[PDB]
């Protein structure tokens, strides 16, 4: 009751529950950038090669091939692939890599994409076209002396990402760019007839990491979320350690 010991419940556990999302946001990051520079790795091992090595395509696949394979044996990757102006692909999936002429690669995100920016391109999560899985893809344009080789492309599984969120301490999750949840410690937030309404409300008026109230079934919650990338990560709790 005395109003100095509300007030130090309080700010115990405003930091306890910030170092616990900022725990779920460093999950997010270093996922990203593990696989970024996975990325890169392995542009710089292609574009390192002669051009007489890549300007055919039995040269492609005899020479990049085992390059996209032993990368994706390295990070247990689900696809790695090479996408060229012809329309074709050097896909090195899960199951030697094989060019593939109909998988209609101009029309896919990651290869536009790609070709809009110097960086790499990191696609929302969506169903893989080959294997039927949920994949994160990473994508990014190879030149050589500035001259385009092809589109590089790595689709890692989702539910990797979402395995390292659910294990990390905190009634922990995260949403996607669409507001729909994604991930979670507390598997039963997956339900997608949950309405988040009121944190993602208490989101949009505190701002990042700012630790708000909020009413569940007439009780008291506390939480707070921040963006990560194009996530909305959040963390919540009962509100009876500062009131009980
Ligand atoms: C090669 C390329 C078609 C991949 C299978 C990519 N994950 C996609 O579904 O667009
Ligand atoms: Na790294
Ligand atoms: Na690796
Ligand atoms: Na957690």
């Amino acid at each position: 009751i005395d109003p100095f010991t509300k007030t130090s419940l309080y700010e115990s556990t405003l930091k306890n529950q910030t170092d616990l999302l900022k725990v779920t946001q460093s999950t997010v990051e270093d996922f990203r950038s593990t696989n970024q520079s996975f990325t890169r790795a392995l542009e710089k091992d292609i574009a390192n090669l002669p051009y007489q090595s890549l300007i055919t395509e039995e040269n492609i696949i005899n020479n990049v091939g085992p390059i996209l394979k032993y990368y994706r044996h390295s990070i247990n990757a689900l696809n790695v692939y090479l996408g060229l102006n012809n329309g074709k692909v050097l896909l090195s999936q899960k199951s030697m890599p094989e060019l593939r002429d109909d998988l209609d690669i101009k029309t896919k995100d990651w290869y536009q994409e790609a070709l809009k920016t110097n960086d790499i391109f990191v696609t929302p999560a969506y169903l893989d076209t080959v294997l039927k899985q949920y994949v994160i893809t990473y994508s990014k344009a190879i030149y050589k002396d500035g001259k385009i080789i092809g589109v590089l492309g790595v689709d890692i599984p989702s539910e990797d990402l979402q395995n390292l969120v659910a294990k990390t301490p905190g009634n922990t999750f995260l949403f996607d760019q669409k507001n729909k949840i994604f991930a979670a410690t507390n598997k039963e937030l997956l339900n997608p007839s949950i309405d988040h309404s009121p944190v993602l409300n208490a989101y949009k008026l505190n701002g990042d990491n700012n630790f708000f109230s909020y009413k569940l079934n007439n009780e008291e919650r506390l939480g707070a979320c921040t963006k990560v990338f194009a996530y909305t990560a959040c963390i919540t709790e009962s509100a009876d350690i500062i009131n009980k």
